RNA sequence: GGGGAGCCCUAGCACAGGUGCUGCAUGGCCGUCGUCAGCUCGUGCCGUGAGGUGUUGGGUUAAGUCCCGCAACGAGCGCAACCC
């Protein structure tokens, strides 16, 4: 399914403005752009929903930050079904260091929905 | 009959007074740049740090007025509003 699926429509790409330690993934490079592993994929990939399926089941949440038209929009959607909230908007600074800050927007927004009804 | 009090007279005294200088010792009060849109606080981030940031970028307005961007998110005195 991973590596069957995924030959399905995505693998490498971009024109070799590459980071090194990113094609340690890599193999190949031609055609034009990179081919990417699927192998070290579904490696980190079972690590990755290892770390998601423990996290998911003791209750704790993670985000889903998507700011390009295309991830964006698929970020919010599967959000809303994931729970966990989306961040398609411009992420903005200090978020995750200023909590307390974000939290005064937060609960003034809170108060938005408050004083509108009413 | 005198002494005492508001009460005026004269010497003496402590004093008043002086629109005499000093606005380069000052308050207060007006000017003026100028209704020009300007001066900053808070947590976070950058910078060894002074500090920067926010407030530099574009369209727009009478306007630091509002939007977009955006390492920031906002907040106060200004502009406005509450006054005629």
């Amino acid at each position: 399914v991973k590596e069957l699926l995924e030959a399905g429509v995505h693998f490498g790409h971009e024109r070799k403005r590459w980071n090194p330690k990113f094609a340690r993934y890599i193999y190949a490079e031609r055609n034009g752009i990179h081919i990417i592993d699927l192998q070290k994929t579904m490696e980190e990939l079972e690590r990755t929903f290892r770390f998601i399926e423990d996290l998911a089941m003791r209750g704790g949440t993670i985000l889903f930050v998507g700011t390009k038209k295309q991830a964006q929009d698929i970020v919010r959607m599967e959000a809303e079904r994931a729970g966990m909230p989306y961040v398609n908007q411009r992420w903005l600074g200090g978020m995750l260091t200023n909590f307390k800050t974000i939290s005064q927007r937060v609960h003034r927004l809170e108060e938005l929905e408050a004083l509108f009804a009413s």
